């Protein structure tokens, strides 16, 4: 029963708004991704151009395989990006391996 | 009010633990899923039969397309089932349709 902080140091993390830097043209733009050799993770900004989008993230594993092209993670909408015609969509999943990758926008 | 409450009727929601009703013998079992017109989510029983796992779910759109088995859902490592050789993993995706799918697991 003991309580331990993070303060950073003394002083509290202080936050400011992360501003978005919206892609000047691109359908589909990655923002960031992580990989820490167990999830793999990210942001993705997306262009509005139609209402229903399906956005998939297709990756080569840790031998460099793609399993022609069959290794796939879904992205999930997060959110619009205000005054802007992006929105923010995030990745989340486990694997085992990842050497490469690309992201897939279908829109109808 | 500027704050409201739900309390369950002034009673609070009372939790008992969901006891685990583990397969008597597949490898690989759906729990339960949920789609709500817009997110598709759901957990999934694994048997613990080798180290390195892959979890996906294929699925057919909202008009029974599986698209070649190419629809793909990327499920998530959620933690062991305490006392037995189980695990649970997780997957939730943003999904405009869907009206079957089924559960694919490898192992390495
Ligand atoms: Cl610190
Ligand atoms: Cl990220
Ligand atoms: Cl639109
Ligand atoms: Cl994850
Ligand atoms: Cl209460
Ligand atoms: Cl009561
Ligand atoms: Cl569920
Ligand atoms: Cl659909
Ligand atoms: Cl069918
Ligand atoms: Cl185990
Ligand atoms: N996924
Ligand atoms: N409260
Ligand atoms: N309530
Ligand atoms: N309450
Ligand atoms: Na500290
Ligand atoms: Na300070
Ligand atoms: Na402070
Ligand atoms: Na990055
Ligand atoms: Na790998
Ligand atoms: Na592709
Ligand atoms: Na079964
Ligand atoms: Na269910
Ligand atoms: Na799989
Ligand atoms: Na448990
Ligand atoms: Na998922
Ligand atoms: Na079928």
């Amino acid at each position: 029963g003991k309580t331990y902080y993070d303060n950073n140091n003394s002083a509290n993390y202080q936050v400011s708004t992360h501003m978005a830097s919206i892609p000047s043209s691109a359908s589909v733009q990655l923002d960031s991704y992580n990989y820490d050799g167990s999830t793999f993770s990210g942001k993705i900004y997306v262009k509005n151009i139609a209402y229903s989008k399906k956005v998939t993230v297709v990756y080569a594993d840790g031998s460099d395989n793609w399993n022609n092209n069959g290794n796939i993670i879904a992205a999930s909408f997060s959110g619009p990006i205000s005054g802007s015609n992006y929105e923010y969509w995030t990745f989340s999943a486990s694997v085992k391996g990842i050497k490469e990758f690309y992201i897939k926008y279908e829109v109808s």
